[PDB]
């Protein structure tokens, strides 16, 4: 498991979490010095557990797929939430078993299904430590609505910090205060597939990219990434969804 404690985080606690979040994260190989993910993994051995804990202390368990670092679903006391997909039914047959109710949330886990369900885009949604804090107390209480939210902010400042160095700064420079993402974060949300396919591609393609992925970049720019010594390979990007799973 992996724990983070909002009471007395700071930047640096925070970089020790997400550093935690990463090392759980099983591979067998590095493509370009970037963890690959693996194919699959069988059993209970499929899900890690972060345990979040609000600044009073109250603390939720999320389970986290660690072949694709999607979060299935989470612990509040004695009741079990699971996104409404098979992906987190499946979980559901392996983690937080022991809750005395399990309530399926009425939608997916994917961001436009949340956001639908929280009423607007994660471009309007202020991310950060207090965010989380926030995130968190909300899903100690079901409120559906509310909890898609909490979710949009909680799977930011966990899974996808982890995933891109950039977005993990990001996180830190709002450690006590509040914005909501760069654009160039919401790029690299939604291009962590596209990217993790193309590094593995480029492995029997001289470094190169069998197709270019667009970004934005951290001053509104938008750019091509057409091989990997782009900084957003050396640099960033610091898991690969495995292409079997893309
Ligand atoms: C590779 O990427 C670099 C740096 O981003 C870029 O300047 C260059 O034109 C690209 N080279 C090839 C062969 O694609």
């Amino acid at each position: 498991d992996v724990s983070f404690r909002l009471s007395g985080a700071d930047p640096s606690s925070y970089g020790m979490f997400i550093k935690d979040l990463r090392n759980a994260l099983p591979h067998t190989e590095k493509v370009y010095n970037i963890p690959l993910l693996l194919p699959s993994v069988s059993g209970a051995g499929r899900y890690l557990l972060m345990h979040l804990f609000n600044y009073d202390g109250n603390t939720i368990t999320v389970a986290v797929d660690v072949t694709n670092v999607y979060i299935m679903g989470y612990l509040a006391l004695t009741t079990s939430y699971f996104f409404n997909e098979p992906a987190a039914d499946l979980a559901s047959q392996y983690v937080f078993r022991s809750a005395r109710r399990k309530i399926t949330l009425p939608y997916s886990g994917n961001y436009e299904r949340l956001q639908i369900a929280a009423g607007k885009p994660r471009e309007k949604i202020p991310i950060g430590l207090p965010a989380l804090d926030t995130a968190i107390s909300t899903l100690l209480h079901y409120d559906s609505t509310a909890a898609a939210g909490a979710l949009l902010v909680l799977i930011q400042t966990t899974a996808e910090a982890a995933r891109f160095k950039y977005i993990e700064q990001q996180i830190q420079e709002r450690a006590y205060r509040d914005e909501v993402p760069s654009s160039a974060t919401i790029s690299l949300e939604n291009s962590w597939s596209g990217l993790s396919k193309q590094i593995q591609l480029a492995q029997g393609n001289n470094g190169v990219f069998r197709t270019p992925t667009v970004l934005v970049d951290s001053k509104g720019n938008r750019v091509q990434i057409t091989n990997v010594t782009s900084n957003v390979v050396t640099s960033n990007i610091q898991l690969l969804l495995n292409t079997k799973n893309i």
